[PDB]
Parts: C-alpha cells; structure tokens; sequence
C-alpha cells in the first residue's frame, strides 16, 4: 500500500510493472476546486482539504471539448481524442514516481497541446511511466481547461478574465512546489515540457511573473507563443465573447450579465457555438486562446521577448521535418490521407485561400512567389510539398526558430533540434512524412517497449532522446555522454547550430530554413 | 579485408573490423556490405583527400572541399553501389547539359552549377555560383573543416566529414 | 568535524579532505555528493579518482556479488530483506572469507565491494556528473607517482618477484595481461601489447618488465587522475597536478619497482622531518617543501612554497596541461604527462 500525505490530504497510488521494475502512479489527484457553477470562467480556486484517503488509481475526467470526428475509426486522428469522460470537473493531475521512492528526483511536468481547444493528459502517448522507470525522474501532468471554458475573455472583468487555462497550469505547478518533496521529488529541479499549444504555454510561463519561481528549465516541442495561432488579440477576444453571447442568446448590455447568462448555458451549447465565433477559420484556428490579461501576461508578449523580460534559464526547443502536412487533410482541396494528394497550381492557390483567410491578394501572391520557384517545374509533387512547407514554416518552424534566437540573445544557453524520423508505425500516409505530434511518443519512450512493434533503430533513437531530455532537465545540458554521441552545441545568434534527430546519423547543421524564415519573419508580418 | 589488406597483420585487420562493425543495429542485412564499401572508400580516397586538404590549408591558402552525393540517373551499375568513384566526372564536364542525352532536369541544373563553380574557381580562385541565390561555398580550414555537399536537391554546408572514421585511418592505422 | 572542531580550535570553514588511492577516489566522490558539499572547502587526491576502472561498482555487478555472497554463506533467499537478515547472522569471519569469491575472475586490483550509484550518496553515474559539471566548485590538488603500477605485479604476474629483478619475456608479458585484464577480448589485449611494445629498441632486457608496470599504472591510476583533473578544471576551477618521482631511501621493495604506489604518503605526512629516522637530508628538505605546499593549498587554495626561491606551481588547464614534478633535485614544470599513453587508455580502450 503506497499512501502519501499531501498538504490537502492522503492519496493512495498504484504499482505498475515496467521493464522488470516498478513505478508508482498516482493518477487523478485533484489540485483545485472543481470550476463549476459560479466558478465557471473564473481563475481556479484553492483546494479545501480531505481526511481519509483519496484513491488516485485511475485517470480523471478530461475537460470539456469538441472532438475530432473527421476520420471516425481511424487511429491516426482518434489517438488524440480524449479517453476519459468529459466534465467541467476536470482539474486533476497525475504523478509517476520510480520505485523505490527516489530521494530528491528531478521533476518533468508535461503540458499537452491541442490548439488550446482540446487535449487531455491521459493520452497513452503522454504516459509518464517509461520516463520514471528508465530515468528515475518524476513525471507530472495536469488537465487544464480549454476552449471558451478555459480562455473566454472579457478584458479585466474577474468573472471572465481570460487565461483561466494557463492559471490552471500555474496552480498545478504550485501544487508541485508544495507537494512533490513528499513523493520524493525536488521542487528546485523542475522542468516544464509541452508540445504545440503546450509548448506555447511553456513559453508563456517563461514570460509570466507568477510562474517564475514555480520551475527551473523549459522544453518547447513544436510550439512557442509567437506562433501566429498562439495569442488572441484583445480586439478579437471581445468580438468572440460577444459573438458567443449572441449565439447562445446571451447578448446583454451589462457585461457581467453576459457572463452570468453564459454560466447558465449547458457546456454543450457553449461547445457547439465555439466554432462560429469567427467568420472564417482554418484547420489551425484557435478561437479561444491566451490573451494579454494584465495578470498572467502583463504586456504583448512579443515586446517582453524583444526586451528581454522573461525568466533567465536554459531552454530546449525543436521542430519536426513536416510540421504542416497534418493540417492539409482538414480542408485543402485535393488533399487526402487516402491517396498521394498530387495537387495542381490552382489547388495550391485555393489551399492558401484556406490557410490565409485574409490576407490580401498580394499577401498570398507573395507566398506563392516564395514557395513555387522549382528546381525544377518537373516533379508532380511540387505543389503538394510546397503547401505543407508553407503551413509548417509559418505556423511552427520559423516562429520556434525566432523565439530561440531572441531568447538566447539575453545570455542563456538554448539548444535546438530538427526531428526527422518518421515512425515505422505511423498510420498516416507516406506523403505526410514526419508529422506534427509524432516526436512525442519518442520523447515519452514508448519505443523502449519491445512488445510494441517499433524497430530496433527506433528503440535506440528513443533511448537517446529520453536521456538527452533527462540530462537537460537534471543538468541543463542535453548531452548523451556515454555512447560516443554527437555533442549538441548551444544555439546562438550568428551561427544558429542545431541537432538533427534521426535513426541513422545525427548531425550538427546551421541556419535551418534560413531563406524561408527570412520571408515569414521579416517580410510577411508586413502584408 | 583479406582481399583489400594483403598484410596487414591480423591485429591490423581486427582493428578495421572493430571500428567498422559497431552496428546500430545488428539487424540490417546490408550492414556488412555497406561497411566494406566504406572501409575501402575511407582508407583509399576520402580520409586521404581530407588530410591533404587540412595540411595544405594550414599554410595559409584558401581551399574548398566538396562531398558529391548525386547518383547518375543513367548509372549502369546497380543501386547498392550508390554514388560511385568516377561518376562525378560527367557532371564536371557538362554532359548533362546535353538535353538529347536522357539525364533528368535536376541533373542539368546540378551540372550547370558545378560547371560554373569549377570555372569560377579556375578564373577567380573562388568556386561560387554568384547569380542564382546559391549556397555560398566556405573555405575549408583546420578547426571548423567546412565542406559543401553537391546534390540535386539542397546543397548544404557541413563540418568534419568522416571525423571518426578518419581519426582511425589517419592517426591509428598507419601504425599497425 | 563541522559540529565539533571549533571546540578544539579548528575552523570548520577551512576544511581540506586528502586521501590516497581509494581514499582519493572517496575524496573525488565527496566532490560529487550533494550531501558532502557543505562539509568541506578543498580537496587533495593522491594516486586515485572515482573514474579509475577499479573505483565504482556497477549495479549489475553489485547484485551479482551480493547474491553470490548469499549463496556462499548459504543465505540465498527469495525475499531480499531475508537475504540481508540471514547475512546479519553470519560471523564477520564467514563474510570476510567469502568476499574474495563473489567474482569468478579477479586481479591484484580487484575491488569486489565498492562505491555504487545508490541514488543517495551518489545520484547518477558519476562519469555523467563529471562530464556535465555537476560537482562542488572549488580548487583541487591531484597527483600520481612515477611507478604506480609495479607494486601489483608481484601479486600474480608470471615471472615477477620482489626477490629478483623480474626480467620477464614477451610470453610472460602476454600472460601478465591475461592476469590484469580477465576479459577483455583478445583484440583488447593485443591492442595493449601493440601500444606498449614498440621498443626503441628491442635490445634492453627489462623492456617487457617495464612495460607491464606502465600498463598497470597508466590504466589504473595515472590516465584516470589526469582525465579527472582536465574535466574538473574545464568548469573554471584552479587545479594543480603533481608527478612524484622520488624513491624513498628506505624503501624495502627492490630497485626495479622504482617510485611505487603509496610511497609519497610518508613524505606528505612529514615522517622524513624526523631526523632520528634514517631518511637522507635531501629527503628532509623534499618533505618539508611538500608539507608546506599541502598546507598552503589547504589554508589558501594555492600549493606554493613562497619563501625559498621555489619553482612556482602553475595551475593545470586543458590545453597546456602543466604539472609539477616532485623530486629531491630540481622540480620542473612540464606539460602533457603520458600524452600518448592516455590517448590510448582514455579515448580508445574504453571501446574494446
Ligand atoms: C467580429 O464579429 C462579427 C460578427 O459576425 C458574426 O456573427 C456571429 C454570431 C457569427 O455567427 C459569425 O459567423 C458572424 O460573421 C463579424 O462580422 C461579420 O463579418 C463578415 C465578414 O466580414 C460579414 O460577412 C458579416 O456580414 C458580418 N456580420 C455582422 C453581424 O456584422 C466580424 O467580421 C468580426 N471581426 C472580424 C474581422 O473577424
Ligand atoms: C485524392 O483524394 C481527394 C480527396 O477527395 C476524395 O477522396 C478520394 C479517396 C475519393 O473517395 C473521393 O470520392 C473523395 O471525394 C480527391 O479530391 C477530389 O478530387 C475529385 C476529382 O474527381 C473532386 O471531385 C473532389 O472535389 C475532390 N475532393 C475534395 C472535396 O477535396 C483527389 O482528386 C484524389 N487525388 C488523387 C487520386 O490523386
Ligand atoms: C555473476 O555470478 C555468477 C555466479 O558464479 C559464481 O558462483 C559464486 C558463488 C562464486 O563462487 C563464483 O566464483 C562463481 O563463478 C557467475 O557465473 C559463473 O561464470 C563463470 C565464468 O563465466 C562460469 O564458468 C560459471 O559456470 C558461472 N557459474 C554459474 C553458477 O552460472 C557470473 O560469471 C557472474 N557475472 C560476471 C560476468 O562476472
Ligand atoms: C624471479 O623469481 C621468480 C618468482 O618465483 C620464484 O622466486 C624465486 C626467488 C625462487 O625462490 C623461486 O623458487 C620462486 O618460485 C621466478 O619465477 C619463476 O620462474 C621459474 C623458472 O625456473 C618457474 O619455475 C616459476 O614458475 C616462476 N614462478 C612463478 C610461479 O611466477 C623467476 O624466474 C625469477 N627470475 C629471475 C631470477 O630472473
Ligand atoms: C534536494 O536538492 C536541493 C538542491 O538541489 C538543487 O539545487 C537547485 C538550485 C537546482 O540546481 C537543482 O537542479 C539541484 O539539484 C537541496 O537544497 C535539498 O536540500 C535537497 N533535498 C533533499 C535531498 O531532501
Ligand atoms: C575563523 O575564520 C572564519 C572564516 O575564515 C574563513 O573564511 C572561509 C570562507 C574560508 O575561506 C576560510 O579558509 C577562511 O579562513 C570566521 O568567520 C570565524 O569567525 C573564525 N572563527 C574564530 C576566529 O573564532
Ligand atoms: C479507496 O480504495 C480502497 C481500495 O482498497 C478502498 O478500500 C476504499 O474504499 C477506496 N475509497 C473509496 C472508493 O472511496
Ligand atoms: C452590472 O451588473 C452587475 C452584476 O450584478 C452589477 O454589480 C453592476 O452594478 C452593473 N454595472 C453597471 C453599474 O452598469
Ligand atoms: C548506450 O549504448 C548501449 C549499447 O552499447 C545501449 O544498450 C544503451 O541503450 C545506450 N545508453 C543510452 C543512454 O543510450
Ligand atoms: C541560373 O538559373 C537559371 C534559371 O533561373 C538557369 O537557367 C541557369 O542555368 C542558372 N545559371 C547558372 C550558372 O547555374
Ligand atoms: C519480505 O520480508 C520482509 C521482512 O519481514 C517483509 O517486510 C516484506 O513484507 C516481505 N516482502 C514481500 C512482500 O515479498
Ligand atoms: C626554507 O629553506 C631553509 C634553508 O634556507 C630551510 O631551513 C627550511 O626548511 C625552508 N622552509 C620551507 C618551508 O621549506
Ligand atoms: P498545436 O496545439 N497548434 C495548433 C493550433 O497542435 C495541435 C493542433
Ligand atoms: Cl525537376
Ligand atoms: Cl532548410
Ligand atoms: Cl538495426
Ligand atoms: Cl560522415
Ligand atoms: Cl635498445
Ligand atoms: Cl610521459
Ligand atoms: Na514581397
Ligand atoms: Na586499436
């Protein structure tokens, strides 16, 4: 019987056999007051305290969210859908600790992506038991509110302040500061890691004064707050709050009344209207996301980044070779997961119309010009590849590279990777390559499980990444020091060195996407 | 190895096997076939050209190093032999510029670029292609050891070609 | 000492650990142990460091050896807390008598029960701590003796005796490696022979006898202390390295064994300062100087002898790798001790 005494009560965990050893998992510990009723849309409130033993023996409810129904029956997409019941009562976290209980383990805290609209910590690809077993770190993951219920904003109005989901994450980080010693963890050695929106979230905890003392280091996989989808302007946020009112018949004149009205709607009526608070959207829409609320985020965060106003610490940042392909089967003409998607010049152009709603005609001609200079006009998959690169470069790769440059210019070690391995088990077709989201299973060590049908070269790749991430977390340096590995150089402005992660030879290279990002980063923001 | 290293003590040959048969991992059936190629190519051509280039450049002169990785679309030899000795020559002399000849378009463009780089080297001492937003070819120095890869897709600046292999051939093997 | 030494007139804020051989390895692990960080100021490591191949036992070997000792004391069990309970009833003597056997093959340098990564004193493989700079930031003084390896040869290498000059043959040399490198593939051992038997020239009869000593000393003590010192100093701290090359005038071991492991210790502790003791005058002066250098290191972080026109001891850095030789005639500043030998042990051999 493993019972641990926490500040709010006792909790019982469960033992798991992993690789001929044991990990103790405490699945579903509450960390805030359930955000129901009067508390809907408000910042998360303190947990009250219980006697008797909370049983943390299974995953808790996932927060309310729309689900991806585009490919029913299909693992490729269904693997991301929630796998526990949805409920507004979803503010729980998970702890995995190695056995025997460590003395002062470094802690890895995972923040999931999902566009700020979806996600849950109980997905199988975020299962922290391999890490705990293999590297003897503690892994913590938390559910936080998404969609309107997590990010609705009526600027400065405490009934709907914005950023409630980011404050859920923060209160979870606080829970670890207060409680992880009791599980054998070191609150002084905490690394946040996250993918996509979860990485953007990590990058904003780097800017948030309230998070500064709740963690040590930060890993950002495929995401950063300067990505064009990651932060909602105050203008758009009001327009969207009022639009959702209108659609739920909650338009009012007193704004605290709109919110009161909205707090009587059924979760389902809020969810069903989220998609429409915007006239046009895209496969990458983030209708309700972080805002500058004057609380979690004290100023436009592009200004914080430029002027060096963030937590001074080491970061590890990376992206995948084909970030953009996943999104193309969700609305670009001629694209299908069920064929090779050779599209034409005219389809390409339509595709841009899908990904760049407006975006002036000049804006879109300029993308076509930059991305359709073939060498040469012969290859039939030219346009299909260009559209992927367009989406991936704009939305993930150039922004992560620009965050990394700007962050490192203030003095801190930063390490950048380019992940170029396509899973042998990827259910999506070949033409989509090394997709967004598919490094995550390597990071969490699933390929270390031999029963699972990953190749041997994949076991070795994952083993190495798991060690690099753990060394980063414990020591601030993502080296693998024991197996004559390529040494990972820090990323600086000027040389811009990065490490490629693949099953054959990892290489040191420089200036990833130099020409592409000069376009996205210097010019396009102008159109 | 017995064929390529007549003698060459038994220790000499064990040391090659040791250096070249540390698989990642022992799974791939073409492991040994690839290792033997690399052995022969690294000892006989690649590590020596890299060591000549380092030593020559240490006296002050600009030196430029390439790694040619394009396999001719018309190569009559089988696939497993890859980008063979001797088969850059047709690119250098510009045969692929002749359209009647059945080379691909990406091969015409590759040869056109190499022909210009070699001619600029000859006329001006600098193998740049200055007009078509080309990757600029950095001089090779001891220390960084930058080189340019020549291929139909993207040419890249990389560093320290065959570092571990040539440490073996260059520092140790001459001793056995 | 932290709690009590003030009462005896000592300064808990000025504590230097010093140790030799395994005691030095221990010093080097207190540098890595979070629990020791505030219990001392500076560290001296004579002939030893944790990265020596004998100094840390892997978790694999440690279990194999615990169970093997159970088996030999008839304490095999299934509940492991029962093995231990059983073992706690054995008589000290039954435990001691079986220690030698928990291992199939061993050598004159075996460490059957030694430090392990326990997740407590030692939180990770300490080679990783060292490489990644995770240790106490302070000055270190590190050194080794000219013939570290000879002492061990009379404990099992064929043809070696403390009672003659031990001229051995090529075939004995090869057998000797078999004694010191249990396995160690045949290639592994050919590579040692290759590196150490390139004579200049094949004439000298004591060639092989000297090579075997150097092999043992370079692998086990000298190259590891030099690699610890480089890696430690790369994080910014002053480090000082010595090469001790004085053979005691009273050494009871034969001449061919030279400046043996362990025999600097009497100089450090100042025995030669006692005139009644039959050490030479040049030995009194040598010990007096070392005692002052070690005390200055301890008090001030700098092993200088400032008063008698002494050679100044330069810090050891990566790149130049300067060290001071300690001997009765002239102490010298030199560079890159055993450069070629340690390139072999340090870069290549860990691979075989
Ligand atoms: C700010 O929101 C308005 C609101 O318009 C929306 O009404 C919502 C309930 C929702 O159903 C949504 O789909 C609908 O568009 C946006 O105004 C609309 O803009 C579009 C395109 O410009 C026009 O065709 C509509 O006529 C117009 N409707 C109204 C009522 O004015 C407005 O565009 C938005 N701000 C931006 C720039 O996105
Ligand atoms: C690859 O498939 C796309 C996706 O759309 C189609 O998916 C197919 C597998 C098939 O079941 C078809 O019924 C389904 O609609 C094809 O795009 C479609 O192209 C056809 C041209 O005949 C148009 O009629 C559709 O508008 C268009 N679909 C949409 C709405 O995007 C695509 O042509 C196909 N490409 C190939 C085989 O190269
Ligand atoms: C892990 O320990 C086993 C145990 O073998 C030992 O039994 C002990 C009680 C002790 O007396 C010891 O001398 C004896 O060897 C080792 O297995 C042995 O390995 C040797 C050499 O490979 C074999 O010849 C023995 O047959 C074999 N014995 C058994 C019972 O299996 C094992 O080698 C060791 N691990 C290593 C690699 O050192
Ligand atoms: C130096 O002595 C070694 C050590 O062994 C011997 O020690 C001698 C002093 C003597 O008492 C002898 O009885 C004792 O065994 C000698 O090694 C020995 O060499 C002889 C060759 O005649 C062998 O019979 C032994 O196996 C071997 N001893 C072992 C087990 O190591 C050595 O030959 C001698 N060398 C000289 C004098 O140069
Ligand atoms: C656990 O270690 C604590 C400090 O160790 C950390 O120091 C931090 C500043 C940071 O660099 C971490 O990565 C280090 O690991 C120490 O103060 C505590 O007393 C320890 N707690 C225990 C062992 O109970
Ligand atoms: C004894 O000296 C104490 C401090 O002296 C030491 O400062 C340390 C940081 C370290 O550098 C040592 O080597 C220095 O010698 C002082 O604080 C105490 O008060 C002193 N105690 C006495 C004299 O009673
Ligand atoms: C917690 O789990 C244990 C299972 O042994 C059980 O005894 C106890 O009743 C549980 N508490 C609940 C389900 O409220
Ligand atoms: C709006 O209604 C709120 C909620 O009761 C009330 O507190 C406030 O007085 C109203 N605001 C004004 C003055 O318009
Ligand atoms: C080191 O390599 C060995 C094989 O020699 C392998 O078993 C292990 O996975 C490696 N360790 C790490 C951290 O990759
Ligand atoms: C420059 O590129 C053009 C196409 O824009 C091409 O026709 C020509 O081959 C190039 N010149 C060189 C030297 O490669
Ligand atoms: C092993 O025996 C110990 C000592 O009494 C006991 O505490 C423990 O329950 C046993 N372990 C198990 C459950 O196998
Ligand atoms: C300094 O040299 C004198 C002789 O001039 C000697 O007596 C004394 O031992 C020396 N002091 C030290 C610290 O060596
Ligand atoms: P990330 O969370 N970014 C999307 C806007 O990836 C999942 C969609
Ligand atoms: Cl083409
Ligand atoms: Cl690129
Ligand atoms: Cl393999
Ligand atoms: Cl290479
Ligand atoms: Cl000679
Ligand atoms: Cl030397
Ligand atoms: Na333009
Ligand atoms: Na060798």
């Amino acid at each position: 019987d493993i019972i641990i005494a926490t500040k709010n009560g006792k909790v019982r965990g469960m033992q798991l056999t992993v690789f001929g050893g044991t990990v103790t998992a405490f699945l579903g510990i509450p960390y805030a007051q359930p955000p129901l009723g009067r508390l809907r849309f408000k910042k998360p409130q303190s947990l009250t305290k219980w006697s008797d033993i909370w049983n943390a023996t299974k995953y808790a409810n996932s927060c309310c969210q729309n689900i991806d129904q585009s490919f029913p029956g299909f693992h490729g997409s269904e693997m991301w859908n929630p796998n526990t019941d949805l409920s507004e009562d979803c503010l729980y976290l998970n702890v995995w600790i190695p056995a025997p209980k460590p003395k002062n383990a470094t802690v890895l805290i995972w923040i999931y992506g999902g566009g700020f609209q979806t996600g849950t910590s109980s997905l199988h690809v975020y299962d922290g038991k391999f890490l705990a077993r293999v590297e003897r770190v503690i892994v913590v993951s938390m559910n936080y509110r998404v969609g309107a219920l997590g990010f609705l904003a009526l600027p400065g109005n405490p009934e709907a302040p914005g950023n409630m989901g980011l404050f859920d994450q923060q209160l979870a980080l606080q829970w670890v500061q207060k409680n992880i010693a009791a599980f054998g963890g070191n609150p002084k050695s905490v690394t946040l890691f996250g993918e996509s929106a979860g990485a953007a979230s990590v990058s904003l905890h780097l800017l948030s004064p309230g998070s500064h003392s709740l963690f040590t280091r930060a890993i950002l996989q495929s995401g950063s707050f300067n990505a064009p989808w990651a932060v909602t302007s105050l203008y758009e946020a009001r327009n969207r709050t009022l639009n959702l009112a209108k659609l739920t018949g909650c338009s009012r004149e007193n704004e605290t009344e709109i919110i009161k009205c909205l707090r009587n709607k059924d979760p389902q009526e809020i969810l069903l209207n989220e998609a429409f608070v915007v006239p046009y959207g895209t496969p990458l829409s983030v209708n309700f996301g972080p805002t500058v609320d004057g609380d979690f985020l004290t100023d436009m965060p592009d200004i914080l980044l430029e002027l060096g106003q963030f937590k001074k610490t080491q970061i590890l940042v990376g992206v995948n070779k084909d970030e953009g392909t996943a999104f193309l089967v969700y609305g670009a003409p001629g694209f299908s997961k069920d064929n090779n998607s050779i599209i034409t010049r005219k389809e390409f152009q339509e595709g841009l119309k899908i990904f760049f709603p407006g975006v002036s005609e000049f804006g879109k001609e300029s993308i076509l010009f930059h991305y359709t200079d073939w060498v040469d006009d012969q290859r039939p998959e030219n346009y299909r590849e260009a559209l992927g690169d367009v989406v991936g470069d704009y939305n993930f790769i150039c922004p992560a590279l620009e965050f990394t440059k700007k962050f490192s210019e203030w003095g801190n070690n930063a390490f950048f990777y380019y992940f170029e391995h396509r899973s042998s088990k990827l259910p999506w077709p070949e033409w989509m390559g090394v997709m967004h989201g598919y490094e995550i299973e390597f990071v969490f060590g699933l390929p270390l499980e031999r029963r699972d049908q990953y190749t041997k070269a994949e076991e070795i790749l994952s083993r190495s990444i798991v060690k690099r991430w753990a060394n980063f977390a414990k020591y601030g340096n993502p080296q693998e020091t024991q197996n004559n590995s390529t040494s990972w150089p820090v990323f600086k402005s000027t040389e811009q060195k990065y490490l490629t992660l693949n099953t054959e030879s990892t290489r040191i290279m420089t200036k990833l996407r130099a020409q592409q990002c000069r376009f996205w980063t210097s010019f396009f923001p102008k159109v």
